[PDB]
């Protein structure tokens, strides 16, 4: 049964473009979904896409034989930063599967066990940072989470210490990255991108890329004059070869993956931890139930790998935070061939789809009407959830390669946070979600009273 697909207001030649003229476009989209329903057509000068919001339509979109990963307009712009790295490369593109084969061992199970000791190294620094604050001082939550997450991927991934906790301004890499990513997001609303009104923007962009590449230069150089070295993500990135082709990555594609993992390896994880701590202070009974598990499981000066894997309610807290606000709010898909979606919406070949993940996670036919409420108990049994109902990490072979990395780090750190501190909503923070292609609550500050529980010595 063919259906006519709804479409919001069109402003003439600009079509639906002026609707996304906001600091918060994803949220503007979610409200559009609330009016228009399962699916709606969205076009602008350039191309057309279709935003899905129901589990009914998305589980069909997640069929890898009917649909493949599409680079949305945003990704096509991010591609100017990350090139043909794992994130911004097409599925059937040369360097994707090549690097997918080379780098997947770096996120294997015994790769994770290797990262743990270093993950704790940074986690301790976060705790001690807070242990050493004065009585009056506030904790800027997303700022410090970014320090932790960036330093973790920098150390675990490349054996490079950003030393973010030795700076009270963000690292030069961060500032250039945020500007470059904000530019990619801002260029979407740009009528004539090559209008000289944005020469000013293109000049700052070339500079931010200079700064970011200057750091990749440091990482590769430090590895040169080393002799340990040894076996991390950069090691595979430099020496590994694709089994199917017997080829290593270019001198060029390597630089793209480093930039890819320096950005992707922290940008969304920082948001998750921030959203988790936000919901916890806004829901104190949840906070204490998780604080108990933290105190119960973590019985040593430093958490072990097994102990992190036993923080089950904490993991649920993280998953529920990812439900309400997936810090990677969307991914795109294209029809491999002609097909029908849900037996109602006929798609041509190459037609583009957008998975609106926060609205998917609010599907009342899956979760009930208490969708906006923060109950970690939804995930107390994983199998209870329909397939393709919970998609904070993408789908299929294009799903997040660092999903376990993020979740292990986030659980470990949140576990130590709850073992060592109580938390006060010092400002009664009104949630203000900042969008930079990713979701993150800005202006969020808390206060921590230490439980005076000692730490220990860092492993290896
Ligand atoms: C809460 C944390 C994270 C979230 C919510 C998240 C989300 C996602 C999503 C939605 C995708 C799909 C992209 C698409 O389909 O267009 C993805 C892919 C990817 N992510 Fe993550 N991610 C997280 C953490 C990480 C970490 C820690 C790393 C690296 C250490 C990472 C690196 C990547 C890479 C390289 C891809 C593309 C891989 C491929 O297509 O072969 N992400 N992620
Ligand atoms: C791919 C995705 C979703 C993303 O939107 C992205 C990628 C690079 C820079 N900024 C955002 C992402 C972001 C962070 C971690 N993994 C994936
Ligand atoms: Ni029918
Ligand atoms: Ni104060
Ligand atoms: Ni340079
Ligand atoms: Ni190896």
């Amino acid at each position: 049964t063919i259906k006519e697909m709804p479409q919001p207001k069109t402003f003439g030649e600009l079509k639906n473009l002026p609707l996304l003229n906001t600091d918060k476009p994803v949220q503007a989209l979610m409200k559009i979904a609330d009016e228009l329903g399962e699916i709606f057509k969205f076009e602008a000068p350039g191309l057309v896409t279709r935003y899905l919001s129901s589990q009914r339509l998305i589980k069909e979109a997640c069929d890898e034989s009917r649909f493949d990963k599409n680079l949305s307009q945003a990704l096509k712009f991010v591609r100017d930063i990350a090139g043909d790295g794992l994130v911004t490369s097409w599925t059937h593109e040369k360097n994707w599967k090549k690097a997918h084969n080379i780098l997947l061992p770096s996120f294997s199970q015994q790769a994770m066990k290797g990262y743990h000791a270093m993950m704790v190294d940074i986690a301790v620094q976060l705790v001690q940072k807070w242990e050493r604050l004065n009585a009056d001082e506030h904790i800027e939550v997303p700022e410090d989470m970014t320090r932790l997450t960036l330093d973790t991927i920098g150390l675990c991934g490349f054996n490079y210490r950003f030393n973010s906790f030795y700076r009270d301004q963000p690292h030069p890499f961060i500032t250039s990255m945020v500007r470059a990513l904000d530019e990619a997001m801002n260029k979407q609303q740009r009528a004539n991108p090559d209008d000289p009104a944005y020469d000013e923007n293109k000049r700052q962009f070339q500079e931010d890329i200079k700064v970011m590449n200057d750091l990749v230069d440091k990482i590769i150089a430090d590895r040169k004059a080393s002799g340990e070295q040894s076996d991390d993500l950069l090691t595979h990135m430099l020496n590994g070869k694709d089994p199917e082709t017997g080829e290593p990555l270019d001198d060029e594609n390597i630089r793209y993956q480093i930039i890819t993992f320096l950005i992707a390896g922290h940008v969304t994880t920082s948001g998750l931890l921030s959203f988790a701590l936000y919901f916890l202070v806004k829901n104190p009974h949840v906070l204490q139930k998780a604080a108990e598990e933290a105190a119960r499981v973590l019985v040593d000066p430093v958490p072990s790998y097994k102990q992190v894997k036993q923080l089950k309610y904490v993991g649920m807290v993280l998953n529920e935070a990812l439900r309400l606000w997936p810090t990677a709010p969307a991914f795109s898909l294209y029809a491999k061939e002609d097909t029908v979606l849900g037996g109602e919406y006929p798609l041509e070949k190459g037609d583009e789809l957008m998975v609106l993940i926060p609205q998917l996670h609010r599907d009342k036919t899956i979760w009930g009407d208490d969708v906006e409420e923060f109950r970690p108990e939804r995930f107390e049994n994983p199998s209870a959830i329909p397939q393709h109902a919970f998609k904070p990490f993408g789908n299929g072979q294009r799903a997040c390669i660092g999903q376990q990395f993020a979740l292990h780090e986030a659980t470990l750190v949140l576990g130590m946070m709850l073992k060592h501190f109580d938390f006060e909503d010092h400002t009664n923070y009104e949630l203000d979600i900042k969008e930079t292609l990713t979701l993150k609550p800005e202006g969020f500050v808390v206060k921590a009273k230490s439980k005076k529980i000692p730490l220990g010595g860092i492993p290896s």
